[PDB]
């Protein structure tokens, strides 16, 4: 059973912006995608601290990048806290809300797309790239969840039947057509090296 959701106004409009938008740096993606995941690892590492158990779902933290030229879709899975369907539906929104305003302004003021992550909204880079994301998502002591949307103002969740991921976070990217330069090795060593150079993770590029 597949629930549909309407973005809120303003992560509507933002989503508008980045798809509509002439602005040719979209590699900025990767970076805000990689430090999501970072984010996710450290926290699952700082709350295991506490509550050790929380490891019985995978001790490994770690970053992967997964190519797939004829599925055309980039792949990065991590091992980090996951997110809750209270994160996907409602609770992220919110704070999307002030985050977006304020980077609305910041463009306004001259700022540039690249600083998205500045206000928190890094994930939404991903339709510079993305004709469809879809998020696969396991949070200990909730259910394995598949988050997906081609924007235009809605996004679905649904219990997810895949394969177990047993914790973390994987983010399928759909790419656009004249965006598979994001499937070549090269290209994304290149940015990987650029942008996300001192990730506190193991970031592992697999090849085809
Ligand atoms: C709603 C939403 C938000 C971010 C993303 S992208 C995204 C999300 C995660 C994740 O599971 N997180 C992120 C983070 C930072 C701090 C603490 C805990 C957690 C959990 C990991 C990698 C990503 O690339 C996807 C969707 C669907």
């Amino acid at each position: 059973e597949v629930e549909t959701f309407a973005f809120q106004a303003e992560i509507a409009q933002l989503m508008s912006l980045i798809i509509n938008t002439f602005y040719s740096n979209k590699e900025i993606f990767l970076r805000e995608l990689i430090s999501n995941s970072s984010d996710a690892l450290d926290k699952i590492r700082y709350e295991s601290l506490t509550d050790p158990s929380k490891l019985d779902s995978g001790k490994e933290l770690h970053i992967n990048l997964i190519p797939n030229k004829q599925d055309r879709t980039l792949t990065i899975v991590d091992t980090g806290i996951g997110m809750t369907k209270a994160d996907l539906i409602n609770n992220l929104g919110t704070i999307a809300k002030s985050g977006t305003k304020a980077f609305m302004e910041a463009l306004q003021a001259g700022a540039d797309i690249s600083m998205i992550g500045q206000f928190g909204v890094g994930f939404y880079s991903a339709y510079l790239v993305a004709e469809k994301v879809t998020v696969i998502t396991k949070h200990n002591d909730d259910e394995q969840y598949a988050w997906e949307s081609s924007a235009g103002g809605s996004f679905t969740v649904r219990t997810d039947t895949g394969e177990p991921m047993g914790r973390g976070t994987k983010v399928i990217l759909h790419l656009k057509e004249d965006q598979t330069e994001y499937l070549e090795e090269r290209r994304i060593k290149e940015i990987v090296k650029k942008h996300s150079q001192f990730i506190g993770y193991p970031i592992t590029l697999f090849v085809e």
